[PDB]
């Protein structure tokens, strides 16, 4: 089985930024198991816990984490 943890979303952002969107669509390349569904409530409140920080590139926002 697969599963989704704030270490998994938080390892793309130390390495670069990303949005939101873009994180959602991150976890559809992969077979996670759960419905496209559960994932936009899993990861909209494991964002929140995660707590990541706001950044402004290219007249874009992204997130991006500073361990």
């Amino acid at each position: 089985d697969v599963q989704v943890t704030e270490d998994a979303v938080r390892r793309y952002l130390t390495r670069k930024p990303m949005t939101t969107k873009d994180l959602l669509k991150k976890f559809q390349t992969k077979k996670t198991g759960l419905s496209s569904e559960q994932t936009v409530n899993v990861l909209a409140q494991i964002l929140k816990r995660l707590n990541p920080e706001r950044k402004m590139i290219n007249d874009k926002m992204h997130f991006s984490l500073k361990e």
